[PDB]
């Protein structure tokens, strides 16, 4: 899929998952 981070759009998945970016 692509970076943790990316568009806005939450995604928890394969190794990211220190990276929250969900959360402001």
């Amino acid at each position: 899929h692509p970076p943790c981070c990316l568009y806005g759009k939450c995604r928890r998945y394969p190794g990211c998952s220190s990276a929250s970016c969900c959360q402001r």
